[PDB]
């Protein structure tokens, strides 16, 4: 056991490699999750405005149909 | 035949009565036909204006339906 | 005045002519009034059925508009 | 410098603490990003189906309006 420090040294090297590798891995996954979150915010805002416009349109159509009913019903 | 003129006279009286009666009859029927003709002109003008108003209404209803279709179709 | 009867005779002839002429005149006017009355009945029945069909149509249009309103209003 | 190893030892302890702390931090942020991504998928699928139903409704309304126009236009 005249080389305990060489074994400590070798062990520390391997652990540093595992930790560096973990860093690379976890950061990369973070950037991918963040990227796809940003994409998600875009899609969600898009769909929100779309639903808003569709419902506004349905209100306009309702007013026209009501006008047509008034006109028609004076005739009956 | 010492009274031929009395027979002429009696015959003329009867014919005058028949003609007077015919006058009364035909005039009365004329007034009734004229009366009901005037009624007919009223009904016909009434129905004419009614049909006019109904068709005008149908044009207004058509414009409203067309507007509603435009509004609806922008949404599809 | 040895010809009173000739004067009666001449007067009767003239009156018969006036009455015959009146007959022709009044009958002719009767046929014309009757003719135009019959025409009037045709026009009136025509317009009646027309108004009937138009109002029936307006009821059908009303049902369609009501259906369109139901469909539209579920969306709002 | 009779205690170089004590200084190595102390340094290693501090680095292990920094790395452990980093682990806690990055995992926690991962769980939060994943959580909010899952929420995002729910919202997006919800809005998708909503837009689908709204557009289907607009097609139904269009057919009704077209029927009403047919009915109306036979009248004009």
């Amino acid at each position: 056991g005249s080389m305990g420090l060489s074994r400590v040294y070798s062990k520390l090297y391997k652990e540093a490699e595992k930790i560096k590798k973990w860093k690379v891995s976890t950061e990369a996954e973070l950037r991918q999750k963040e990227s796809k979150l940003q994409e998600n915010r875009k899609i969600i805002e898009a769909q929100r405005k779309a639903i808003q416009e569709l419902q506004f349109g349905n209100e306009k159509v309702s007013l026209k149909l009501e006008e047509g009913i008034q006109e028609n019903k004076d005739l009956i």
